[PDB]
């Protein structure tokens, strides 16, 4: 019936706007926490290399 | 769930900064204590050599 096809339309419009959130910060935090962990790891690498050669490794 | 991956990120950031200390003095003291012991040993060597030859050994 036409009234049924007037409520189908009235629910499609509702379920098409459910305040979809932006997933931008929630991922840049992950990127940042990857970089920070990587740096804290690289520090271990550097300080072990010094304890090998009494010198931090040359660049490149 | 996304909230779980928001706390994993919040703990990775914490455990990546635990005030990692500089291990520079704690090793130069060891180097110094090696050199001092070596010198105190060399003194014994010199003073035994004198008691052999009535003279400290010539240089080189």
């Amino acid at each position: 019936t036409l009234i049924e096809l007037l409520i189908v339309v009235a629910i499609i419009g509702i379920l098409a706007a459910i305040a979809i959130p932006q997933f931008s910060a929630y991922r840049v935090k992950a990127y940042n926490s990857a970089a920070s962990s990587d740096l804290r790891n690289l520090k271990t690498a550097l300080e072990s290399a010094f304890a090998d050669d009494q010198t931090y490794p040359p660049e490149s």
